[PDB]
């Protein structure tokens, strides 16, 4: 269901190992399918986690930009130019949708 | 985080997929599933390390805003950074 | 083929869901390998996205590293000393 955090990944991962145990001991077609249904369900929760992390990175970028502005308004420099370069580069290579 | 264990896991999974496609067998299917579970293990671990590192980044951002406030006081930029940071805190990926 | 962003995971995951529905309705050895194939594809996009995020993480830490420098040159401290510790831990992790 709705994603609550990384602990969701653990509970689906550990349940994934439980299904694997049943598989190695008592193989069966229905069980191979069961394990695949579980992997899918596990992957859908991994995507949500990565999605949320990507949005967090985007928000962090905006905060870093505002910090640069505040630093420029306060102290007016070489380091400031260096930071803006990194932020530009990060903006260019940022993982997004 | 570190990604070698991830790529090392994915490459093995890739090769295992090759055999299964070549000689579809129950043992090879199970061998592939075991590899996927192991790949998802490194994935989930790498995601956990990114989340914990973000949490510390959020804390460093808080200290930064304080260091800026101690030097400069009330600015529109500060209300902006704080409002932004609060929105990042409400939506941070957590446990 | 070429990783373009998290939208790639969403699409491949949806293909993977689609391959599952057929597998479950009418199982067979063909669809099983089809499903696994799609899992490896989705996992590959996932690893790529994660690899890019870890890269972003490194660049962010550098920007914070340069900021703390800028703060030191401007205002001389405890909070900076505190910020240097958090960063050191974070730099150690990566």
């Amino acid at each position: 269901g709705s994603h609550m955090g990384t602990e969701d990944l653990k509970y689906s991962l550990e349940r994934l190992r439980e299904i694997l145990e049943r598989l190695e001991e008592n193989p069966s077609e229905k069980q191979i399918v069961e394990a695949i249904r579980a992997i899918v369900e596990n992957n859908a929760q991994i995507v949500e986690a990565i999605r949320a992390i990507v949005e967090n990175n985007a928000q962090i970028v905006e905060i870093l930009r505002a910090i640069i502005e505040a630093l420029e308004a306060i102290g007016g420099t070489k380091i400031l130019e260096e930071m803006k370069k990194l932020l530009k580069d990060l903006k260019r290579s940022l993982e997004r949708g």
